[PDB]
């Protein structure tokens, strides 16, 4: 492919920095090919990739900043509310990425933070327990399946009280899809187990302890499928929540220029193509080729109209308002117990 269009003076300043600290919720097993390809472009950048939980990224970054400590150069996290909160509160370096000129307004927070992905919340299942034909592709259908005695104890979904991105996804589902309330009651009926990481849910599904998991990232499911033939993916045809993994540069980065190079790389055709084709991370750009693409998602759900892309906007900070959080979690807690 190409090289990202970062200014040659940023490249020279990144070479004097020589180092890049990343705090990321992107599982290293998915991120690795992007780190490897970024090092081929810029081998003089020593990367410290910190694979961390979404809430752990926000708590660590805020304390280290409060203490005047060494923190990250770049934060990359699926917990969209916590990224937007930081980037709208003075923590972000303002930077107009020359790779984001065609980003729509709802995929960027001006010059403070950026969408890097369009990642669907999907259904995964174990083909030894559920044939593809048995797996409903709507919230109503899934709620009916979860009335079956045989499904009791055989469902996984997020714990929105322990995963900040589990909150992002289930809260967006709750806000947009009336059918979600009926589904959440069916989670209660089926005694759903609640997980705070995708791999923990997936291993239960792979072992057959659960037959089906709702709401986890299509990205991770596609990569896991390469080595697990019995892992099925179903896309919701009544409406799919998509998260946009948000990246921003630490205003107090020790290596701002190295962080600019990495952000430009993530947004570039080269980076987005590597996401779609090799990392199997569902890319933001619609001009990418591979399995993990907007066009493959749109085809699976029956069109772009059936995707609800959570915007990279301070409007989503509504979800952290105390009364709003209380309404959703009081509903959730009652439905699922
Ligand atoms: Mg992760």
């Amino acid at each position: 492919q190409s090289r990202p269009a970062s200014d040659p003076q940023v490249v020279e300043a990144a070479r004097k920095e020589g180092r890049l600290i990343i705090y990321s919720s992107t599982d290293q097993s998915s991120a690795q090919a992007l780190l490897d390809d970024f090092r081929k472009l810029y081998p003089f950048i020593q990367i410290e990739y910190n694979d961390l939980g979404t809430q752990a990224i926000y708590d660590r970054f805020v304390s280290e900043t409060a203490a005047g400590a060494s923190s990250a150069d770049l934060l990359w996290s699926s917990a969209m509310e916590l990224q937007v909160k930081l980037a709208s509160e003075g923590y972000a370096l303002p930077y107009d990425s020359p790779e984001a000129k065609n980003w729509p307004a709802n995929a960027r927070l001006g010059n403070l933070a950026y969408s890097t992905t369009l990642e669907p919340a999907v259904v995964v299942y174990n083909k030894r327990f559920l044939k593809p034909e048995e797996v409903p592709t709507t919230r109503e259908g899934l709620a009916r399946l979860l009335q079956e005695p045989r499904m009791r104890g055989r469902v996984a979904t997020w714990d929105p009280e322990r995963s900040a991105v589990g909150f992002t996804i289930l809260k967006a589902d709750y806000d947009r899809f009336p059918a979600f309330q009926e589904l959440a009651r069916a989670f209660g009926k089926a005694q759903a187990a609640l997980y705070s990481s995708t791999g923990a849910a997936f291993e239960k599904v792979i072992s057959g302890e659960h037959y089906l998991a709702y709401g986890f990232f299509g990205s991770y499911a596609l990569l896991r499928q390469r080595t697990v033939k019995d892992l099925g993916i179903a896309y919701l045809t009544d409406g799919t929540v998509a998260i946009q993994r948000v990246a921003f540069i630490n205003k107090r980065a020790a290596h701002p220029n190295a962080a600019k190079l990495f952000l430009d790389y993530l947004l570039s055709l080269r980076g987005q193509n590597l996401m779609a084709y090799t990392a199997l991370i569902f890319a933001r750009r619609e001009t990418v080729v591979g399995e993990a693409t907007p066009q493959a998602l749109y085809k699976a759900v029956g069109g772009k109209d059936k995707v609800y892309a959570i915007p990279v906007s301070t409007e989503i900070l509504k979800n952290l308002d105390p009364a709003e959080r209380m309404r959703f979690l009081t509903f959730w807690r009652q439905a699922v117990r």
